[PDB]
């Protein structure tokens, strides 16, 4: 099998119209890539990443690239192509809508309970197939997934796939500097979090460097407005100290599919918040 095809791209027929981001591993844009001497012009993000490490962090962005160069799962954003530059430059669609944690920002009052609960369906969907790749995406969050259309989502970034977000990492990856895929299923806790608040700043205000002495303490995100127990249980569960008391990425599949075919009993948009 395997048939998947990287098409290894000249620098000249790319153009870097805007900044989208940066960050550690390098600068996204919003660009335009023309086909050699061909007449299409398609929209793409390119994300050119440093010269640090070009001896070995080239290589292991090159199996990045390898796995997710495959058609693979609907819910992961695939790699259309390199640039052999001295500094590489990776090419992939443009999704439109940009990435979920400012779409869900700005359109509070806009969504509806199936909307965040397909999301987390496909999230889930997402990463239990890169547990089957055996891959380990380590900065799973609302910022790292896109949105195509405003009911379809792809995870994306995998930079990291010491400079991890530390409210989104399990404790055992805290202490024990150890990344399992049950280390990702606590990202994808804190994730749904996001969505369930409307993007808000999880543990806000609390300086990182307290959130271990937190998380040892028995405290966790706390529930969100809109959520049912039933779906804060799932999340609660996805931050059990004991990483085999965590969900399994097929289970979570299962279960938000099924709060998603019926959205009113588990998510109750009426409660967005209260002033005090
Ligand atoms: C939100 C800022 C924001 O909206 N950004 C974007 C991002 C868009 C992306 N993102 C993207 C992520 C990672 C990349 O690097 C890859 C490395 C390895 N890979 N294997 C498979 N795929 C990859 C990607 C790249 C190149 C891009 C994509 C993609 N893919 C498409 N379209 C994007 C649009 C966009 O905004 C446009 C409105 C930040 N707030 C501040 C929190």
């Amino acid at each position: 099998p395997n048939q998947a095809q990287m098409r290894i791209l000249k620098e000249t027929e790319l153009r870097k119209v805007k900044v989208l981001g940066s960050g550690a591993f390098g600068t996204v844009y919003k660009g335009i890539w023309i086909p050699d001497g061909e007449n299409v012009k398609i929209p793409v993000a390119i994300k050119v990443l440093r010269e640090n490490t070009s001896p070995k962090a080239n290589k292991e962005i090159l199996d990045e690239a390898y796995v997710m160069a495959g058609v693979g799962s609907p819910y992961v954003s695939r790699l259309l192509g390199i640039c052999l530059t001295s500094t590489v430059q990776l090419v992939t669609q443009l999704m439109p809508y940009g990435c979920l944690l400012d779409h869900v920002r700005e359109n509070r009052g806009r969504l509806g309970s199936q909307d965040l609960l397909n999301w987390c369906m496909q999230i889930a969907k997402g990463m239990s197939y890169l547990e089957d790749v055996r891959l380990v995406h380590r900065d799973l969050a609302a910022r790292n997934v896109l949105v195509k259309s405003p009911n379809h989502v792809k995870i994306t970034d995998f930079g990291l796939a010491g400079k991890v977000p530390i409210k989104w990492m399990a404790l055992e990856s805290i202490l024990r500097r150890r990344f399992t895929h049950q280390s990702d299923v606590w990202s994808y806790g804190v994730t749904v979090w996001e969505l369930m608040t409307f993007g808000a700043k999880p543990y806000d205000g609390i300086p990182a460097r307290e959130i271990p002495d937190l998380l040892e303490k028995g405290e966790r995100l706390p529930q969100p407005p809109i959520c049912t127990i039933d779906v804060y249980m799932i999340m609660v569960k996805c931050w059990m100290i004991d990483s085999e008391c965590r969900p399994r990425f097929r289970e979570l599949v299962s279960e938000f599919s099924r709060m998603a075919r019926d959205p009113q009993r588990f998510v109750v948009i009426q409660n967005e918040d209260l002033g005090p």
